């Protein structure tokens, strides 16, 4: 396996990204540190995570250290729903970067496609819990996005979230400037994609697999709910392997041509989760391990289930 994959803006990915979704204030400083030390090249981030500068106080000492260059980082951001605004779309960024103590990000997605009223609240909410739209095209959001590479803020533009008309209608606009380079998806053996990420690779489009454990630390998590770490046949593969069922969810996606971003914050796991480059599941194994979806999706936000643009009424 190469560590990278090559995107259709002519730079090259790491297929192993650090997660930081959830990820403490008062953590993801010594995780992201921790992180570097031990291997990993790419950090995936967002404003509304809220840890942004934390992140990037760990980012600005491993370069001031020079125990990586910036040119071997691969740092991805997100812009939220409330600034898909042409007027805001830039200033989100320059704040993500003066957070990120960086002046450029390798790869800025849109979060989702669903726009909301900008203001401070990140889900701006009707009376009754819906949330509160914007008109903004996303057509348009796309050209400020195309924008922020022409400025030099961001080397690589891309989407997340987008569903496959959603994806085709970036690649259908009129006058489209730049291709998206990425598609984040959530993905995982209970949530497979085989439908969305075969669109997206045919078209040159990199999937990174967010959520790849089953995102076990997700608020609205329940006892009774599926367990990706805790399945017996997934645990077997594992140890046929002599790895950990993290280690074979990470590696699956790997194998499928994707990147893939779980998160951790505790330092023996982030350590854990980058050894996965030294086996390979068989075929077989990976078929077995697509055998086990089922449309399991936990990020699903029902606030936005009425949104012009939500993605996941479509099928893929
Ligand atoms: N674009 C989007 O809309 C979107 C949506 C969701 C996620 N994401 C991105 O994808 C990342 C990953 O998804 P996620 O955070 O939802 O969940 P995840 O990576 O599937 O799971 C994270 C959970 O797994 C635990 N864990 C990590 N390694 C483990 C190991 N070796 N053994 C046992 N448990 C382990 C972590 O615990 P500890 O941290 O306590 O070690 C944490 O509770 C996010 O952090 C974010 O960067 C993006
Ligand atoms: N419910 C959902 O699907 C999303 C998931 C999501 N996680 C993530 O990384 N991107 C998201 O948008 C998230 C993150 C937040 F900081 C706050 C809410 C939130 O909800
Ligand atoms: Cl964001």
């Amino acid at each position: 396996m190469a560590s990278r994959i090559l995107l259709n803006n002519g730079a090259k990915m790491p297929i192993l990204g650090l997660g930081t979704w959830k990820s403490p204030p008062g953590q993801v400083t010594e995780a992201v540190k921790v992180a570097i030390d031990v291997g990993y090249r790419h950090i995936d981030c967002a404003h509304v995570y809220q840890n942004e500068n934390e992140v990037g106080v760990a980012i600005q000492e491993k370069l001031r250290e020079q125990v990586v260059k910036r040119e071997e980082l691969f740092i991805v951001s997100k812009l939220w729903c409330t600034y898909h605004e042409k007027g805001l779309v830039k200033g989100a960024c320059q704040k993500t970067l003066s957070d990120l103590k960086l002046d450029y990000l390798d790869l800025y997605l849109i979060h989702w496609p669903t726009g909301f009223k900008p203001g401070k609240e990140f889900f701006p909410l009707d009376e009754s819990g819906n949330v509160v739209p914007s008109d903004t095209n996303i057509l348009d959001t796309w050209a400020a996005m195309e924008e922020l590479v022409d400025e030099g803020l961001v080397k690589a533009i891309g989407i997340s979230n987008f569903n496959h008309l959603q994806v085709e209608m970036i690649l259908n606009k009129p006058g489209l400037k730049y291709k998206p380079a990425v598609n984040q998806i959530e993905c995982h053996p209970y949530l497979t994609q085989e439908k969305l990420i075969q669109y997206c690779q045919s078209k040159g489009i990199v999937v990174t697999a967010y959520s790849p454990l089953g995102s076990p630390d997700r608020p609205w998590a329940k006892p009774e709910d599926p367990s990706l770490l805790e399945d017996p046949r997934i645990k077997a593969i594992a140890a046929k392997h002599n790895k950990t069922t993290a280690q074979v969810l990470i590696r699956f996606p790997m194998q499928r041509n994707l990147v893939v971003i779980p998160k951790s914050v505790t330092p023996e796991r982030i350590a854990e989760n980058f050894k996965v480059f030294d086996f390979e599941l068989s075929s077989q194994d990976m078929t077995t391990l697509l055998s086990y979806n089922r449309n399991w999706r936990v990020c699903a936000p029902l606030s936005c289930t009425s949104h012009k643009d939500y993605p996941f009424h479509e099928e893929f």
